[PDB]
């Protein structure tokens, strides 16, 4: 029992958001990538750029919700690709253009708050799913492989937005595979694999949602 979405070209390349706190813009993109290649049969580089600059209802490099970028995506009626809107590490004047427009969205669901189960059966059915985690220990930051569990992880200090992609077992250890937005520099190719059902570790399934399309 086990799925890795990279594998099924459900996933695009690692990005990095450089100096700004734009993770949660691209753990939406990731989202809406996902959902892109399993409606229409394909994918492309949809733009985070156009999230910080118009998402009203978050902070852009200050931070903000994954929810709050799919509903104006609903809103909006679109959104544009990277190509159409790339990405500097700032926030700017909206600047969103129709013409560009590369993906839409009728709307969003939340994982039940707390529950793994009701997580692995959403990245089952419906592809790569939007996760807030504590992402702020030293041990989560110089990760490099295996399956990560520190026990002082806070579940209740969800400071960083990141993409379940899968989940597995490697070496007996249950885990969830996590795409990562600090560049593919970052971990094992800009991945890490997370503790699964472990007790929340992490808090990784405390504000997950995907995108309806």
């Amino acid at each position: 029992d086990s799925v890795d979405y990279r594998k099924k070209g459900y996933v695009t390349p690692v990005k990095n958001q450089g100096q700004c706190g734009s993770c949660w813009a691209f753990s939406s993109v990731g989202a809406l990538e996902g959902q892109l290649k399993k409606k229409t049969g394909k994918l492309l580089n949809l733009s985070p750029q156009n999230l910080v600059d118009c998402v009203s209802e978050n902070d852009g490099c200050g931070g903000g919700y994954m929810t709050n970028a799919f509903q104006y995506v609903q809103k909006n009626r679109g959104i544009d690709s990277e190509d159409a809107y790339p990405y500097v590490g700032q926030e700017e004047s909206c600047m969103y253009n129709p013409t560009g427009k590369a993906a839409k969205c009728r709307g969003y669901r939340e994982i039940p708050e707390g529950n793994e189960k009701a997580l692995k059966r959403a990245v089952a059915r419906v592809g790569p799913v939007s996760v807030a985690i504590d992402a702020s220990l030293t041990s989560f930051q110089f990760y490099s492989k295996g399956v990560y569990y520190d026990e002082s992880c806070n579940s209740d200090n969800l400071n960083h937005a990141v993409l379940a992609v899968g989940y597995g077992i490697q070496k007996g250890n249950k885990h969830w595979i996590i795409k990562n937005s600090w560049g593919e520099n970052w971990g094992n190719k800009g991945y890490i694999l997370m503790a699964r059902n472990k007790n929340n570790a992490c808090g990784i399934a405390n504000l997950a949602s995907f995108p309806k399309m």
